[PDB]
């Protein structure tokens, strides 16, 4: 369980780098509008 | 540690929710 624990951390926080990025691409969008 | 762990998943899906959130609020605001 713990090795899995770590392992959804891991998941987690890429998954949240990617929809960090995804925010920083449309913030660039809207300040072009 | 365990426990601790388990604390840090739940934190970091809450991020993930109010980045979800944002996301889709800003693909609407754009026309995306």
């Amino acid at each position: 369980r713990m090795k899995q624990l770590e392992d959804k951390v891991e998941e987690l926080l890429k998954k949240n780098y990617h929809l960090e990025n995804e925010v920083a691409r449309l913030k660039k969008l809207v300040g072009e509008r």
